[PDB]
């Protein structure tokens, strides 16, 4: 059923009126929006911005600190142990007590060292004892800490403490003295960092290329050992960051007592570093003091306060620097065709390490802006003045920022003078522009995303939203609400000419654009109608994975008056609780039609991986947006070969057609008839423009689509669905935008209300929310906007064709996500342009005044009219990030960069070192290895991905203590090797990227079980039976059934259960059903392990069970500070493993596994279960692990659900889910035959199907792999491509 919603009637829109307006508009002189790129122009922009910046800021003569931890190293650093720590602390404090303090901080250092020396022997025993063996003492109350009362502190120490616990300017970068000082300091630090301090077939290539040219070179550097030392220091800081430990004092010593860390009763943790002065990370002007004891100097730093996100960023600084340097290494070999020299790789490593330890928002913003500044200076025209001006929007405080700014200025001026690409990080020169882009991309990704969302970048977006809303209100008060909403008419533009601004649109332009797009959509009416009707407007709303996800959503207006920040699954459960049925999309929109749209900014502590953007809106708003996007994504799929690229085969046809037509047209000559048969010859040239035209803007108007969808051709016999889309667009026009409690508190805290804060407060008249109109607040209207922009560009093309019929001008365009490429083919006179100007003057004298624009620089007038016609639809081309050039170098990269597939592998490699789920050793290892495999899929070299695998595995083993020589090393408690140990029991797996990418992450355990079976059943080996017993023990510990919504890693042969984070308050509705009820329901409903229920009651039970999943609770509280600190804590000595209904350490689980495996005897059922359980140009080829039989027409989850469907509700849900419900037994027979063919198993036998169905479910899924060449879509072709890419420099075919 579809209601009868009112639509719109076609007004009288004539293309001739717009053509006449364009004639009148082009008859005058129009300013071009972009500036010609010249080295002098860029230099003068930098100089003027320096002069302006230094006069509007308070000048400082003392740069601020940029090194969180200052230290030095002259000898190779041996990693810290508990025994060496005590010896180093004793000798270091003996050194320190022989010093004469002169500052309050140095006095505090002396006092703490004196207290440490005067601790008793039991104090020493309990200080270094594990929490299990720890005993409280009158001086030591927590392990690793000691008590320091105010009696033992001196007057200076007490004064320092009182100052600490009882708590903008810029540097003169225009001056050469500040420049020289900053450059000299950073150059000295970098030079100290670079100073040298005192098998598988892939392994051959690794040890010949990456080990020899990368690892063996950086392994001797000072930065390597400082990275390991900083890892030790940050581990000590993390250990002290515990809830019970942070209230006491701590003292640690590293590098034979040469470095000492003093930790204060710290949220932010406070510490002081005292070190021996030497080569390393030393900034003597930002040190608290330097104490002299003869020929030795000891630098004492200030009290440094650091939070957990920066502490995590500093802990993995060495790994991040090494991964970035390996990426730079791979890109260098791709560019130059050989290996980097030693000095270049050492300098790059030092720069990456310095960037990794200095995590500041200013550096992140600088490296983000550089990514747009580099294209702006390598093109003929761009908006480089604005981008350069953006570099000066924040003060320059530290010397690192000045150094980076000066290097950027030098690089940009050099690039602008060159229209051979200079490198930003070394003395090399690149042959390709992509390498220079990738350098700054890798540098930008070195900065964590945890420093984003601070309490300035949320106020920024609040103010931006409110400012645009107030500008919208001004235009409503000026022209009237009707003109602003319904648009203005063409005769009003011809009389005002101020009406053609952003947030305003012309009705006639919208209708004409819709007509122009109908010209091409009318040849595929049936296809468009079928694509629209295939969106399943009658399918239940909450049975879709996008409507029950973990993405953020707005909740309800609370009693205090604020908008809740909830999850889209909790709101689904809340709706279904009060609803007797599961409504469809249109029925849900009917029910929630009269509820006003609401929006707020997502809380940074409640963000998830599924969250995109900053705004979260209520359920009715998402329903309306989903209606509009189903409709528009259905219509826009039918021009996918022409103007918009989506993915797969039709991901490249748009640009291919556009550029090939441009090249075909340009390879010709034009002839214009001035008089008689005497013609004038013209040379055809091409101009390329890249603009983020489709990108969401806060200053847009959503009402412009209402007349668009009203006039657009959909091929359906009635307007009912079209009118529903119009009405849903009408219901998202006005929104209640709410502030955050954080912003309200921050504004209430300040005493001086700024003039720009007063107006922001007046926007909110009740202090909670204000009305926003026109803007849809980052709501998903991407395909609607892309289609609207395509229609507007087609309207411009028609208008230009009607303007100059005798001129054979050219215009093509393509869209990809927010990016758009426009190609203008213009004419230039051959030889000297005398006949051309004479003809233009004759045309103007004849009354064709619009020929004034086409006189010189035809492409500029083409772009001017295109931009004006786009602005008639409230589309503003960005004057900053739009790039114009006669060739396409920044345009074949920016166009596709922005997709879910063109993401650089740098981000994935650098994110495999953090954000681990914390679900256990096996789950964390699998997550890290899967992230490395994904990075390999995205373009990482096998050697780079292998290095990342090694780094991530070492980090996980260190975290859980399973590395050799550690507490939980499996070989110390099991009678097998470390390679014959199951991954859940502390093993490490294949540890080969080429086998993790092809076979899988958990196939190592299956291979081990295969070896154990084939050894025991053939030779009756005792050790093979021991391995069988270990696997049986793992199966006994935890044997879970596969749920397709679980976010963890599935283990086929058992797992160890680990303690997870317990939030302070459990999620709402999570206690609706008891765990016993959910366990029974899951046992008796095996179909709903592969499909989502369609009924209301079954979907409630399904969603409440999903809410109680430990891998979902973990992902919903991913950014919580408590979980974030819980993941950092070392699980080496913690009782976090489940055994016999009790929480025990991991080595107790290993001892129990050994005991079970010794006294284990194999049975026929066990043997049967074990046998069942063991059975050039960059493109984006998508492959499948084992592919699907052509006879299989339905989806694998649907066939498995049909296999397990028993209840009438389950069978109905399976038939609704299946795309071809009639041919379901035919697919089940085919799958039964295929399983017997390949696996040799019969699924009709009990428990065989339940065990092997997850394998088929994974095999159903497909992956996207970036391959460089003629690689086909088969898995074999991609495997051979990866084997060919095993060598960085030489082909190994």
């Amino acid at each position: 059923y579809i209601p009868d919603y009112k639509g719109m009637e076609p007004i009288g829109a004539n293309i001739e009126d717009l053509v006449d307006y364009s004639k009148d508009w082009l008859s005058r002189a129009r300013n071009f929006s972009f500036f010609e790129v010249k080295g002098t122009a860029v230099f003068e922009c930098f100089n003027s911005n320096e002069a302006n910046h230094c006069q509007r800021y308070p000048m400082s003569r003392k740069p601020r600190n940029f090194l969180l931890i200052q230290c030095s190293l002259i000898t190779s650093y041996k990693p810290a142990t508990t025994l060496s720590d005590q010896i180093d602390s004793r000798r270091a404090c003996s050194y320190i007590l022989n010093l004469i303090p002169d500052t309050p901080a140095s006095y505090l250092i002396h006092d703490m060292a004196y207290r440490y020396i005067n601790l008793t022997r039991e104090d020493m025993i309990n200080y270094y004892a594990p929490r299990i063996q720890f005993k409280q003492t009158q001086n030591v109350r927590e392990p690793g800490t000691f008590k320091l009362t105010s009696s033992m502190l001196r007057a200076e120490s007490k004064a320092m403490l009182d100052l600490l616990n009882n708590h903008i300017e810029s540097l003169n970068i225009a001056s050469h003295i500040v420049q020289s000082e900053s450059v000299s300091l950073i150059t000295k630090i970098l030079s100290d960092l670079e100073l040298n301090i005192t098998d598988t077939v892939l392994d051959k290539f690794f040890q010949n290329e990456t080990q020899k040219y990368l690892i063996d070179v950086l392994k001797k550097t000072t930065a390597w050992h400082i990275g390991h030392l900083i890892r030790d220091i940050t581990e000590s800081l993390i250990a002290h960051s515990g809830l019970k430990r942070s209230k006491y004092w701590s003292l640690h010593s590293y590098n034979n007592g040469n470095v000492i860390l003093f930790i204060l009763p710290s949220s932010f943790i406070r510490f002081i570093t005292v070190f021996r002065i030497g080569p390393g990370l030393v900034d003597k002007d930002n040190l608290d003091t330097i104490l002299i004891d003869g020929d030795s100097q000891w630098g004492v730093s200030k009290v440094m306060s650091i939070d957990l996100n920066r502490l995590l960023a500093l802990n993995i600084a060495f790994e991040k620097a090494l991964i970035a340097t390996a990426t730079w290494f791979q890109y260098y070999t791709e560019d130059q065709g050989q290996f980097p020299l030693q000095y270049a790789i050492r300098s790059v490593f030092a720069n990456h390490f310095l960037l990794a330890i200095c995590q500041k928002m200013k550096l992140c913003a600088i490296f983000d802006n550089l990514r747009y500044l580099i294209p702006a200076v390598t093109s003929l025209y761009s908006g480089f003045p604005s981008l350069i001006e953006k570099l000066f929007e924040r003060p320059f405080k530290s010397s690192l920022e000045v150094y980076i700014y000066y290097n950027i200025k030098s690089l940009l001026v050099a690039l602008a003078q060159n229209n051979v690409y200079p490198s930003f990080m070394s003395r090399i020169v690149y042959k390709h522009y992509r390498s220079l882009i990738s350098e700054v991309t890798t540098c930008f990704f070195l900065f964590e995303k945890g420093l984003h969302g601070n309490m300035n970048e949320e106020a920024k977006i609040h103010l931006e939203t409110v400012e645009w809303a107030l500008k919208f209100r001004e235009k409503e008060e000026k022209y009237g609400e009707s003109l602003v909403e319904n648009g203005y008419m063409m005769w009003e533009l011809r009389a005002n000419a101020e009406l053609a601004e952003q947030q305003l649109y012309c009705q006639d332009a919208i209708e004409l654009a819709a007509i122009e797009l109908n010209k091409v959509l009318a040849t595929k009416s049936s296809v468009v109608a079928n694509s629209i009707l295939s969106k399943n407007w009658e399918e239940p709303y909450f049975s879709q994975t996008r409507n029950i996800s973990l993405k953020g959503m707005s909740g309800q207006v609370q009693e205090d008056g604020h908008l809740s920040s909830s999850v889209t699954i909790i709101e689904a459960i809340r709706y279904l609780s009060n609803s007797r049925h599961n409504p469809s999309l249109l029925k849900l929109y009917e029910e929630t039609r009269e509820q006003k749209a609401m929006a707020r900014i997502v809380r940074k502590y409640q963000r998830t991986e599924a969250d995109r953007g900053f705004f979260i809106t209520t359920l009715p708003t998402r329903c309306r947006l989903e209606i509009i996007e189903d409709y528009y994504d259905a219509i826009a799929k039918n021009i996918s070969e022409e103007y918009i690229s989506y993915g797969g085969e039709k991901k490249i046809l748009a640009i291919q057609g556009a550029l090939e037509k441009a090249l075909r047209w340009a390879s010709g000559e034009s002839f214009i008839e001035l008089s008689n048969h005497k013609f004038i010859r013209m040379k055809r040239k091409l101009m390329y423009v890249s603009a983020d035209a489709t990108k969401w803007s806060p200053g847009d108007n959503s009402a412009k689509f209402r007349r668009f969808t009203s006039m657009l051709h959909n091929g359906l016999p009635n307007n009912k669905l079209k009118n529903c889309v119009i009405d849903a667009l009408k219901q998202v026009y006005k929104t209640d935008f709410f502030m955050s409690r954080k912003l309200r508190n921050y504004i209430d805290s300040m005493e001086s209300l700024d003039p720009h804060i007063k107006q922001f407060l007046d926007f909110f008249p009740d202090g909670h929310h204000g009305e926003v109109k026109g803007n849809w607040l980052q709501g998903n209207l991407n395909k609607c906007s892309s289609l609207f922009g395509v229609a507007m560009s087609l309207l411009f093309k028609q208008v230009w064709t009607n303007l100059f019929p005798e001129l054979d001008c050219f215009f093509e365009f393509a869209h990809h996500s927010d990016d758009a490429l426009f190609i203008y083919g213009y004419l230039e006179p051959v030889d000297d342009g005398t006949d051309w100007f004479l003809f233009v003057s004759q045309q103007i004298q004849a009354g064709h005044l619009h020929w004034f624009s086409v006189n010189t620089e035809m492409w500029k007038s083409m772009f001017n009219l295109h931009e004006h016609i786009l602005l008639l639809g409230s589309i503003k081309i960005s004057p900053k990030k739009t790039t114009v050039s006669p060739t396409n170098a920044e345009f074949l990269s920016t166009f596709f960069e922005g997709c879910a597939v063109s993401i650089p592998f740098v981000k994935i490699l650098l994110g495999s070192l953090s954000d681990l789920p914390g679900l256990g050793y096996f789950d964390d290892l699998a997550a890290a290895q899967s992230r490395c495999v994904k990075a390999l899929d995205l373009g990482a070299s096998p050697q780079v991905a292998q290095l990342a695998v090694a780094l991530c595995t070492s980090k996980v083993e260190r975290l859980y203590g399973t590395a050799p020589g550690m507490v939980n090393h499996p070989a110390a408690y099991l009678q097998v090797k470390h390679t014959d140990t199951p991954i859940p029991l502390g093993g490490n797996g294949a540890m080969s990227i080429m086998e993790l990418a092809t076979a899988g992450i958990g196939m190592s355990d299956k291979n081990l079980l295969k070896r154990a079976l084939l050894g025991y059943s053939h030779k009756r080996q005792k050790s093979m039976l021991y391995i069988l017993g270990l696997f049986k023990f793992l199966m006994k510990l935890s044997d879970e059934t596969f749920q397709h919504e679980r976010l963890g890693q599935f283990s086929f042969i058992g797992k160890v259960q680990w303690k997870i984070f317990t939030p302070k308050s459990e999620f709402e509705f999570a206690d609706m059903y008891t765990s016993k009820f959910l366990e029974l329901w899951s046992s008796q409903h095996v179909t709903y392990d592969y499909i989502i229920p369609k009924g209301r009651d079954n979907l409630l039970i399904y969603l409440v069970r999903k809410l109680n999943d430990p891998s979902i609770v973990t992902a919903m509280t991913m950014q919580s500070p408590l979980q974030l600190r819980f993941r950092m804590q070392a699980k080496q000595h913690m009782k976090v493993c489940r055994l016999d209904g009790e929480w025990v350490t991991f080595r107790e689980v290993l001892a129990a596994a050994n005991s079970f495996a010794e006294n284990y005897s194999a049975t026929s059922q066990d043997m049967d279960l074990f046998q069942t359980l063991t059975s050039r140009a960059k493109v984006a080829r998508t492959f499948t692990v084992r592919e699907k039989d052509q006879i299989i027409q339905n989806s694998i989850p649907a066939v498995i659900g049909y296999k397990f469907a028993v209840t009438v509700e389950e069978m109905s849900d399976v038939l609704d889910t299946a795309k071809f419900p009639d041919s379901l037994s035919v697919d089940l027979k085919t799958m039964k035959d295929g399983v017997y063919r390949e696996l040799g198993l019969d699924i009709s036998l009990p428990d065989v199907m339940k065990r092997i169905a997850p394998m088929l479910y994974k095999s159903s899924k497909s992956r996207v792999v970036i391959v460089q060449g003629n690689v086909e879509g088969t898995a074999e072709a991609i495997c051979r491509y990866w084997l060919k890419s095993m060598s960085l420099v030489k082909t190994i075919r």
